[PDB]
């Protein structure tokens, strides 16, 4: 009973403190080979992954899920290298993001179904590295495509047991089409993770969503353009709302008695090419901490908010352990 | 003066008959080394390829001209195998066509200056080859990006002498606002190609382009879906015109004296991940030939029509090496 790693299988009590939505480099397919100097380098990129990584497994993190796909640009072998740099496990995601290219977007389910099965059983192009979770997205309503990737990914997921998290416009309540979807296709909400469920203050949608069987993924809490309002570019990536304000959704869903149905992350990175220039700098001023964030201050802020160690701990370590194991 | 191909530095005198627009495989940045089933395997797509391209050698080619493109899923080691294995030398480009990932379509102009001279000045990827052409692509009236990408295609030409070729919608004239806008970066004619020029029946546009000192790439003769009109997908792709109807346009410049402005291909693949699946199939039925098609069928057509054989000699092999040569 494995979860596959960029390094090979791992057991799942290996797993421990787990971030389930972060990103080595967002970028696109083959742009990391073919414009490596973007980041200065590919090892300026990989020194500075294995730096921040660093500084999150001293800060308690023993796991991420770079949930980067195909058309972000996943490139395994940076995470492999990164991963054993910094002494965390990496699992890498198959799938499709929403920025497809043409050879993917004219694919039937069929062929989009071989293409997720292939980098589950059998590699990611000739490296023998297996995707441990299967990511898709909507931006709205679904596009015809978009369906036919949830379709492919449910596919996916009932034949190898591994799970599903999802992009979301959590404004547009994205994940209620996802879920019908999921359900008519016939795969259990148990297996799916709604993300960025945290860009919205909506609890009605998330609780309507977590009363299915749903995951929530409060998975941006860093993320916010407060104090630099008139940087269009990052007001219009990191919304206006503060961390904390992200970080009591997390709270309230506790609260709620959702708490084994939440999945904590920072949707951090080290690259990002597919967005404006510069913007990884925004990123980083904006939160130092990068990655090591979740446990450094929203941790701690959730304890001074009253909620015990037990429930953080579950939250942090079982919840992801029970969503990556394959069933 | 030399030309840069995918097994390095050649003379201008090697390149010889030369089809200036082929694909050894049309597909996304990428997807050859993710999904290589979708093609079979790379071993079959090579076979295939090492394949087309003897029997291309065969009938006299002895350079293609790759203009795929990044988001066109370039893959050089590809070409580097293929063009070895052949004995056909390959071309490779850079620049965009008109599928961008976000990593490309939010760049600036000078970002993607700085890309194109990236792949002419130092190499593609690791590999250390260098592109010996610049692709660049409007589909109608030009997006905000690819008017970024043409500007930035032009100031990588003027530093390397590296030439330009486009695809056009030549339905809606792209032509004359790729000119425009070339020449508005101070670009010559003379390092432009308009390609996919024979999808239109247009001589009065094409006349004019040459007339300003532009190349007309006429580079899909064996484009065709006459006789398979109910297939939709083949039809858009390949159009209701014959063959002989594509190459009589060959004829037609070189009535109006512009010989010396004519650029002749098959747009051919030996892959096509980037349309309908089983196009390759639809496309091979059509054209079995492949890359022969314009030695083996054009040439002779055209001679029986009168062209005289210098005039073909020309534009096959003069024409290329004078647009190939590096020029400032
Ligand atoms: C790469 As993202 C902004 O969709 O988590
Ligand atoms: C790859 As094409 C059909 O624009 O030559
Ligand atoms: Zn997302
Ligand atoms: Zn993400
Ligand atoms: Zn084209
Ligand atoms: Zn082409």
């Amino acid at each position: 009973d494995r979860i596959n790693t960029v390094r090979g299988p791992i057991t799942i009590s290996e797993a421990g403190f787990t971030l389930m939505h972060e990103h080595i480099c967002g970028s696109s397919a083959g742009f990391l080979r073919a414009w490596p100097e973007f980041f200065g380098s590919r090892d300026a990129l990989a020194e500075k992954a294995v730096r921040g990584l660093r500084r999150a497994r001293a800060a308690g993190v023993r796991t991420i899920v770079d949930v980067s796909t195909f058309d972000l640009g996943r490139d395994v072998e940076l995470l492999a290298e990164v991963s054993e740099a910094a002494d965390v496990h990496i699992v890498a995601a198959t799938g499709l993001w929403f920025d497809p290219p043409l050879s993917m977007r004219l694919r039937s389910v069929e062929e989009l179904t071989q293409f997720f099965l292939r980098e589950i059983q059998y590699g990611i192009e000739d490296t023998g590295i297996r995707a441990g979770i299967i990511k898709v997205a909507t931006t709205g309503k679904a596009t015809p495509f978009q369906e036919r990737v949830l379709r492919a990914a449910a596919r996916a997921s009932l034949a190898t047991g591994v799970p599903v998290t999802t992009h979301t416009d959590a404004s547009q309540r994205d994940g209620e089409q996802q879920a019908d979807i999921f359900e008519s296709e016939g795969l259990d909400p148990s297996r799916v993770c709604i993300g960025h469920s945290d860009d919205t203050d909506d609890l009605d949608y998330l609780t309507a969503l977590a009363a299915r069987g749903y995951l929530i993924g409060l998975d941006g809490i860093p993320w916010s353009a407060i104090g630099l309002e008139d940087n269009a570019s990052a007001a219009a990536l990191l919304g206006l709302r503060s961390w904390q304000t992200r970080a009591l959704l997390i709270k309230a869903l506790i609260d709620q008695g959702y708490a084994d149905q939440i999945l904590v992350s920072n949707d951090w990175t080290f690259g990002f090419s597919s967005y404006v220039t510069n913007i990884m700098d925004v990123m980083d001023r904006v939160n130092p901490d990068g990655m090591a964030f979740i446990p450094l201050r929203v941790i701690p802020f959730l304890r001074e908010k009253g909620v015990p160690d037990e429930t953080l701990e579950t939250i942090m370590v079982d919840n992801p352990a029970r969503f990556l194991s394959p069933t």
